[PDB]
């Protein structure tokens, strides 16, 4: 047993991606409308697949939980859906919002506010989520409750009203109005589920959202990202008022590199822009300011301390899939096709590495490098909350799982405080704009019958969890991908 005893093995799940399929259809999300959009389908922006024809976890969760146990899983991260719990607006519940100029420095939810929020919530969704969380506790599951996962209620963001003349963007980013209602949602979820969860995550991969729709404007990027910082910190405070349990965030960690390691300073710049600028703000309170940016300037006013953002991060959820190689541009930087996530039309990467069915280069070395950078900068408890591959025939996933687990074992031995591993997709599910054709699951799903089928990777997973690490007789599987 290489990994420490108690190391968590499990799976991550997004509500929107896995819930619908049989009962409990939710048409009240902006992502649901994004997938049913006429322009988006005709112009190839989305696949035309529909989320309501999905894995039906809303009804089959007991079956999936037992299967998770049977393959050696003892933990999970489940994402609840804001659009399910509050189908209608919560703006009518007036709470206290403190502001220092444009800084949202505080939101306070009282017990009577929680009762008023319960009156307008969807009690059917709360009860079902409690049923899901109670079944997980019945099977001794360490439970990570993730509040937000990209999709928003239509009364928060409605893409149907948008006009394509001003850019075809989903628009699921935070404003001051959104932050206030998000704090009420965070408080209510802790008020509703705290006795059934272990830790909290305020949001999943917020950088995927605030990195888009900026028209290459760095000012719009840092300005939009500030609201996500405040969405996280205010969610943290409102949960902490109710719960004594730990609250963190789940981040998307593309491993930023330069070509043949020839530009260490550029990597430091982009790694700060894409990652540390956000985590620094909610961990130590050292954020930035957009007040003095001209529209064409690249960098923010740094060292802007905020006492209301300080110490609002208890743990870091590390999502990793591939790397991200960049070069210098007069504007700043650009990514290089043929490496990392930009391998769609590629057979092998420009480095000669295997490319997934999403067009993603397999690069387990980035996971170790991402974990070490997080450890060196923050020394916070960490959890690999997502890691997987689109692999219908399970050709690479066995070796993909082994090589990335070896990188976690090395990171731990090198000082990284990694407490568990959550593989992405226990079952195949709805992969956003790509639809159902991208199979990330350890279990394959027949979307007509909803039956789940074992891929051999699920059995390799059970062996890794049984042995508390990669046994020597399974190490050969990862050698192709180093």
């Amino acid at each position: 047993g290489m990994l420490p005893k108690g190391f968590r093995f499990g799976f991550s799940l997004a509500g929107f991606q896995s819930e619908m399929g049989l009962s409990g259809k939710d048409e009240n999300s902006d992502w649901y409308q994004w997938c049913h959009d006429e322009y988006n389908i005709k112009n190839g922006v989305v696949s035309g697949d529909f989320p309501e024809n999905g894995a039906a976890y809303w009804d089959l969760f007991r079956k999936d939980h037992e299967t998770a146990v049977n393959i050696g899983m003892n933990s999970t991260r489940i994402g609840i859906e804001w659009s399910r719990i509050f189908p209608t607006s919560t703006e009518g519940v007036k709470v206290r919002i403190d502001r220092d100029g444009d800084n949202i420095t505080g939101i306070t939810i009282e017990k009577s506010d929680l009762e008023s929020l319960k009156k307008i919530c969807n009690m059917d969704a709360v009860k079902k989520y409690r049923e899901i969380f109670m079944d997980l506790k019945d099977r001794n599951f360490y439970m990570i409750l993730n509040l937000f996962h990209w999709s928003m209620p239509l009364w928060i963001n409605d893409p149907r009203k948008r006009e394509i003349s001003k850019g075809n963007n989903l628009g699921n980013f935070f404003s001051e109005k959104s932050v206030i209602e998000f704090a009420k949602f965070a408080a209510f979820a802790a008020y509703s589920f705290d006795d059934l969860v272990d830790v909290y995550s305020t949001m999943n991969e917020p950088n995927v959202v605030f990195s888009g729709g900026n028209n290459n404007s760095e000012k719009k990027y840092y300005s939009k990202m500030k609201f996500f910082i405040e969405a996280h910190a205010r969610a943290y405070d409102c949960i902490r008022t109710i719960s004594r349990k730990r609250i963190g965030v789940i981040y998307a960690n593309e491993h930023i590199e330069s070509l043949e390691n020839s530009d260490p300073e550029l990597v430091e710049e982009v790694t700060w822009r894409n990652r540390y600028s956000f985590i620094d703000s909610i961990k130590s309170g050292k954020t930035f300011s957009t007040k003095n940016m001209e529209e064409n300037s690249r960098w923010p006013e740094k060292n802007v301390f905020r006492k209301d953002l300080e110490n609002r991060l208890d743990w870091i959820g590390v999502n990793y899939y591939s790397r991200y190689v960049v070069r210098r541009i007069e504007s700043g930087f650009e990514a290089i096709d043929g490496y990392g996530f930009l391998c769609s039309g590629y057979e092998k990467s420009k480095d000669g590495r295997v490319v997934s069915e999403m067009g993603w280069e397999i690069y387990p070395q980035g996971l170790y490098d991402v974990l070490m950078g997080y450890q060196e900068r923050y020394s916070l408890p960490m959890m690999v909350t997502e890691n997987g591959i689109a692999d219908d025939m399970d050709r690479y996933r066995p070796g993909f799982l082994i090589s990335h687990m070896k990188m976690i074992e090395r990171a731990i031995k090198d000082g990284a405080g990694v407490e568990g591993y959550l593989h992405w997709s226990l079952t195949d599910n709805f992969e956003w704009s790509s639809g159902f054709s991208k199979k990330f699951g350890l279990l394959r799903v027949d979307y007509r019958t909803k039956k789940r089928s074992i891929r051999p990777s699920a059995l390799v997973f059970r062996e890794i969890s049984k042995k508390s690490g990669v046994p020597e007789e399974l190490e050969w599987l990862g050698e192709r991908f180093y």
